[PDB]
């Protein structure tokens, strides 16, 4: 689709079978969602206040406005759901003007 | 233009006659640049570590890859130059996929 920036670009993402509202954030390298139940092994990662510990899951299937992609998702006490570039490149998201 | 997100979307902005590198950040409501000399009156604002004081200048002319726009610019000890939505809407920047 084509999203304008008059308001925060919040979209729906399907991950782990659940639907959620995340913010398309071109200024974020990574994707970090609030606590949820994901299947698989994960590894520790330390990354909105100070440092927080999160769980890094790799090659997780996700869906943003249709568009099926896979990639790394950090799950943790993030103040907000953020879709970063690591996933934005996977759905072919670009900035245009 | 059309910018892909394989790397951080850094662009050049002309403000106060000087050129600078800022990051197009759809996840940021406002625009905040590192200390520079801008003409005009400004007002105090408190907003990457904890809180920092900055100077809010309104209706400042700016230029991002051609495209002349005007808007509010926060100037201060920001860890990085950020072009927020407040200006992205003014140059007709959209997200597309």
């Amino acid at each position: 689709p084509q999203i304008t920036l008059w308001k925060r670009p919040l979209v729906t993402i399907k991950i782990g079978g659940q639907l959620k509202e995340a913010l398309i954030d071109t200024g974020a390298d990574d994707t970090v969602l609030e606590e949820m139940n994901l299947p698989g092994r994960w590894k520790p990662k330390i990354i909105i206040g100070g440092l927080i510990k999160v769980r890094q899951y790799d090659q997780i299937p996700i869906e943003i406005c249709g568009h099926k992609a896979i990639g790394t998702v950090l799950i943790g006490p993030t103040p907000a759901n953020i879709i970063g570039r690591n996933l934005l490149t996977q759905i072919g998201c670009t900035l245009n003007f």
